[PDB]
């Protein structure tokens, strides 16, 4: 066994949205495999079944909790260098004016490389343990990024984008034959690394910049190598008209993807805030999976997902940051925003309830790992599963969080928990584990 | 002088939302009041001018800016135990079943004191110089907070509670002669006291906890000796609608206040969501103002205020956290929550424009010290003005935000600013000044 710990857990299940155990002991095997999980009260007999001495348990402070490791469904990390800034202009300007001309520069391996260590790095100390990352068009810069993320120990999707139609930055696009055959090369290399826990995704930016022909060729090559698929669907209102005026001859948004191989059981596609009924049916048919990117689409005024709406369609549902159209790197940004989002369909009557932190809470770790394809293994504390974990000390040293005996003793439930949520950031995160391995401190 | 500073100052004018000044010299003096503010050039003629020597000037780092002091014009700093917590049920279920039992417990004087040093010392050490503090209806726990802000060396409004009625939590309540006589008492105990910039504000706490005759006598004591009123107002539509019942022979929420003196010159209301186009040119020809609070209007799913249509109708409006309504105690919080709450109405098709970063940092600075009458001492860099500031280093040790090279010599204008704007914490705050002395470090 590589760890034994006691205290106390937090996790979601699929008929809980947040349980919380406590005096619990678990232990982790050196494959980074949960190996037990049991009350203290189990300590005597499970020291003799996995032959362990009491002094190898390690004890949580009494304020301490895990939970897992956060999920993060869909961020741009060639964006990273504008993050924060920006965010004004309307998406096609904004796609133009400060988009592609950061995207164009990772044709430098150099800037690439400062670019991406900062990404990994930051979205780690925030307890980012998984991610679906967006690239560039370039190859090498985009095993780069995956190098990095091995390097680090994050678990993560890496997506060489592809596009060949770019009328507003024609500098930055590729012909439909090179971006095939840079596509098949990034897969092989990535493949030819055989890294244990970072793996290549099919990735058309989207609709409006990928011919039919190069959306029908990738979705052959993810077909062939049984890849993942990601990509951005009906995020705002305009875009969802650009493609009715490019593809008159297909139904919808969804269907351009679906005809064309692109929308599968391994499918995520970030946004959806246009989808309608009969498409989210589709979705949930199919098995492909929307990432929810509330920041993003309320600092862009793109639209409101209706996630009430999608669950109801049982279409699998994560989260995501999209940086750099939503400003914030954090996880813990995107349940607040979430949580948020669901409460502005209450207040504009579309909803007669908004989605409780609880469930938000469950989208951001187990609902993400099913979207990715992933809750066989990751997204919460299972036997079997992998040790994805975020240590959470509310109490660190300048916590931006201020504890009272009443969160412990006092009437509100999950009291610690939920100020954890709101308002704690990167100082509460005192440890991150990914496979089992201690990935946090660096 | 007791302080001279050299580099970069960024601050509102009423005629520009953002203005930028670079390598500047900037003097304070023992009184604590900007003497001058230059450019560099001129510090041979400043050094003369002003009788102090080249080695007597701090330097800010290159990467470093001051900016002024945050205004909160609108926080319960009595519900500070629970921000972060709750923020579920509806309003008055939520009142009843949280605020209303935290705020009982302030009848003890030694939990009052815990509570109200955290309060001050986090709302300072995130930048917050200025304060429009709600207390509790206990005078002598009020006077506490008082004693406190003065301490910390913190600006503030304290308002001792005012509430005659309270159906739902009769416990918590005074008699309509006791709230009288005590809002005497904690008036005169403040004026006794002295402070130079902690002063008493009226507050009945609304229209539905103060009978008619309560808000006229409260009326009455603000007028005789000069004082400022806070309360709320047209916060969500079950408000609005009770209001309407409760006080059926006036026209209008706003009516009720004007017409039993609670509207005047030195009045804030915070709020604002319901308020009618009749309402506003009342509130701008009476000279009210509103504290604009975000968070708190989607955290507990209330409403959404139109800033676009008060700036139209020339209304005095600040920014403001309501905690604990609303969950975060930061300003920042509240001045990306009112960028996104104006991103909603365009979304929604209410308005064709939002508010930009640049205009909600006036807000919350400019604006605000503008809604509580304190804008000819605060707010910006003008000489004459108190010195309310805060040193910001983007680069701080654990800084949340990662800077690039292109951030200062890109495309993107104040690229840094706004990282710190939307990625800024405690962490980059460095020093904060109140009155020209530093508060922080405590
Ligand atoms: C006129 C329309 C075509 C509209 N202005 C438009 O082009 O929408 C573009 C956004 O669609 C998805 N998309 C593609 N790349 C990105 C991207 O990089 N970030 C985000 N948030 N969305 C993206
Ligand atoms: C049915 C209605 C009367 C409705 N449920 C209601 O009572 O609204 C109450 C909120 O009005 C203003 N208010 C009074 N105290 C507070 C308070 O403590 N926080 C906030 N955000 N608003 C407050
Ligand atoms: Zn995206
Ligand atoms: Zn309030």
């Amino acid at each position: 066994l590589a760890h034994i710990f006691r205290g106390t857990f937090v996790h979601s299940t699929w008929t809980c949205p947040m349980e919380v155990l406590r005096d619990h002991l678990l232990g982790v095997s050196d494959s980074g495999k949960i190996v037990f999980l049991e009350e203290a009260s189990q300590q005597e007999k499970l020291a003799k079944e996995w032959c362990f001495k009491p002094c190898e348990i390690r004890e949580l402070s009494h304020h301490e909790f895990f939970m897992p490791g956060l999920v993060d469904t869909h961020i741009h990390a060639s964006q990273y260098s504008f993050a924060g800034s920006s965010i004004d202009l309307p998406l096609l300007e904004w796609l133009t004016k400060y988009t592609f001309p950061a995207e164009h520069r990772f044709q430098n391996i150099d800037f690439a490389e400062e670019v991406y260590t900062r990404v990994v790095r930051r979205t780690l100390k925030n307890g980012t343990t998984t991610a679906c990352y967006f690239a560039t068009i370039h190859t090498d810069s985009s095993l780069l990024l995956a190098d990095i993320t091995d390097k680090f120990g994050q678990r993560a999707f890496v997506g060489k984008v592809c596009m060949d139609l770019n009328d507003t930055f024609p500098e930055y696009k590729e012909t439909t034959e090179e971006s095939i055959k840079e596509t098949e090369r990034f897969v092989s290399e990535m493949l030819q690394k055989n890294y244990s826990r970072v793996k290549p995704i099919v990735t058309p930016r989207f609709s409006l910049s990928c011919s039919e022909t190069l959306m029908g060729e990738l979705g052959n090559i993810a077909k062939t190598r049984d890849l993942h698929i990601q990509s951005h669907i009906s995020e705002n209102r305009d875009e969802v008209e650009a493609v009715k005026n490019l593809y008159p001859s297909y139904k919808n948004y969804t269907s351009v993807y679906d005809k064309n191989n692109l929308l599968t059981n391994k499918t995520v596609m970030a946004h959806g805030c246009y989808l309608s009924a009969e498409e989210l049916n589709v979705f949930h048919e199919r098995g492909a999976s929307i990432a929810h990117c509330p920041n993003s689409n309320l600092s862009l005024s793109s639209g409101f997902l209706n996630v009430l709406e999608v669950l109801k369609h049982e279409v699998k549902i994560g989260l995501g940051t999209d940086v750099a159209g939503g400003y914030s790197y954090s996880m813990l940004d995107a349940i607040r925003r979430a949580v948020m989002v669901s409460n502005i369909l209450l207040i504009n009557k579309v909803n007669e309830k908004s989605l409780t932190l609880k469930e938000v809470f469950r989208l951001a770790t187990l609902g993400g790992s099913q979207a990715l394809g992933l809750d066989g293994e990751i997204g919460n504390f299972e036997v079997g599963k992998e040790f994805d974990a975020i240590l959470i000390n509310p109490k660190a040293s300048d916590s931006p969080i201020d504890l009272f005996y009443g969160d412990f003793f006092g009437d509100i439930s999950e009291a610690v928990i939920q100020k954890f949520l709101y308002l704690g950031d990167d100082r509460n995160i005192e440890e991150v584990y990914v496979g089992g391995k201690q990935v946090v401190p660096f």
